[PDB]
C-alpha cells in the first residue's frame, strides 16, 4: 500500500542560475540544469507533504504511517548529510535547508502517529541536518537574507518535531533577525537589492516568517506581535504590490516581475484581516508549497497537527 520512497541520495549538486549582481536575471539553460539535478529532491519533498496532506485532511493513520515510512528510509540512508557540491554558488547548501523545512513539516503532521522506534531514526536525521545548517550561519560571512529566514523555518519544525530546545530558540533567532530586518516602510534592506524580483523576494523571505510564528502558535506563543506588529508592515508592503508595483519600481529603479502573494495569506488572513487585503490572493488557492509545509489552505483552516 506504502510504495517505495526514492534512494536518499548523501549527495546534493545543486547549481545557482543568477548572471547579475542583483541576483534578477536567469540563465534559462541554468535554471533547466538545476531543475533536472534537484527534480528527485523536490519529487520527494512534494511527496511527503502530500502524504501528510492526506492523513491531516481525512485523519487516515496509513497516510501518516506511509509519511512516517518514506522519512524512516531517508534518515536510515544518510540523506543530504554528505557533501554540498559547489557548482557555481551555495546552491546545494540552500536546497538542504528547503528540503528540511520540507521533511520537517512533513514529520510534525505526522508526528502523533509516530511511535518510538520511528521517532528513534527521524529525530537524529533531522537534527544532523537542522545543526548542520545552524553551522552555515555561524561565520558572519554570510549575508543573513531570505536564505536564514528559510533556513530558521526547518531547525524550528525540527525543534518543536525532536522537542530540541536548543534548535527551537535557534528558530526563534532566525524569525527574530527578520522581524527585526523589517524597515518602517515594510521593506528588507537585503531583499530591495534584487532588481526586478525585490517584490518577489519580499514576498519570499516573509512566507517562512509567517509559517515560524505559526509554529510558535502550536506551542502557546505569538510572535506576531514582536518590534510592534513589524510583520504587518510587510505583510501590507507584498500584498499591496502583488496589486500595484509603483513603490517596487520607483524604490530599486527596476520594473519588477507580476508577483501573485504565496500561500503565507492562508494563515496571515485569519490573524490580521487588515479590512479583508488578501481575500483575493486566498481566492487563488488552495495553496501547495512542500517548502513551506504542503497544503496551506488546509493547515491554516483546519491546523498544521490533528491533536497538540
Ligand atoms: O520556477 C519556480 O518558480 C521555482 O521556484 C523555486 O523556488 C525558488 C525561490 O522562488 C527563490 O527564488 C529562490 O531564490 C534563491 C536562488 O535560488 C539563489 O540561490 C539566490 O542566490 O538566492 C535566492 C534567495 O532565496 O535569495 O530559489 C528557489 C530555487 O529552488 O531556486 C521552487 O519553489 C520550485 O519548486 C519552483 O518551480
Amino acid at each position: 500500500a506504502c510504495p517505495a520512497p526514492p534512494p536518499g541520495q548523501p549527495d546534493i549538486r545543486a547549481i545557482g542560475y543568477y548572471t547579475d549582481k542583483a541576483g534578477s536575471v536567469i540563465d534559462p539553460a541554468l535554471q533547466q540544469q538545476n531543475k533536472d539535478a534537484t527534480a528527485p529532491l523536490d519529487r520527494y519533498a512534494a511527496d511527503v507533504a502530500r502524504m501528510s496532506d492526506d492523513y491531516l485532511r481525512n485523519g487516515d493513520p496509513a497516510a501518516a504511517q506511509c509519511t512516517l515510512s518514506w522519512l524512516g528510509a531517508w534518515a536510515d540512508d544518510g540523506a543530504m548529510l554528505g557533501q554540498m557540491i559547489r557548482v557555481n554558488n551555495d546552491q546545494s547548501f540552500y536546497m538542504r535547508q528547503w528540503m528540511l523545512d520540507a521533511v520537517a513539516m512533513a514529520y510534525l503532521k505526522v508526528h502523533d502517529q509516530a511511535n518510538p522506534q520511528q521517532r528513534a531514526r527521524i529525530d537524529p536525521w533531522l537534527q544532523k541536518l537542522a545543526r548542520a545548517n545552524l553551522a552555515y550561519w555561524d561565520n558572519p560571512k554570510r549575508r543573513r537574507n531570505n536564505h536564514y529566514y528559510w533556513g530558521g523555518l526547518g531547525v524550528l519544525a525540527t525543534g518543536l518535531a525532536t522537542d530540541d530546545d536548543a534548535l527551537w530558540q535557534a528558530g526563534h533567532a532566525a524569525f527574530q533577525k527578520g522581524i527585526d530586518d523589517i524597515q518602517d516602510d515594510g521593506s528588507l534592506p537585503l531583499e530591495m537589492a534584487r532588481g526586478q524580483r525585490a517584490l518577489h523576494y519580499h514576498d519570499y523571505a516573509l512566507a517562512p516568517l509567517v509559517m515560524m510564528a505559526e509554529l510558535a502558535r502550536l506551542r502557546g506563543q505569538d510572535w506576531y506581535a514582536s518590534r510592534n506588529h513589524a510583520i504587518d508592515r510587510l505583510a501590507r508592503r507584498v500584498i499591496e504590490g502583488s496589486r500595484d508595483p509603483a513603490w517596487f519600481n520607483q524604490h530599486t529603479g527596476a520594473a519588477q516581475l507580476p508577483l501573485q502573494a504565496s500561500g503565507w495569506v492562508e494563515f496571515y488572513r485569519l490573524r490580521s484581516p487588515d479590512g479583508g487585503v488578501f481575500d483575493a490572493a486566498h481566492a487563488r488557492g488552495p495553496f501547495h508549497s512542500p517548502r513551506l509545509g504542503g497544503d496551506l489552505t488546509l493547515m491554516a483552516t483546519h491546523g498544521i497537527v490533528r491533536t497538540p
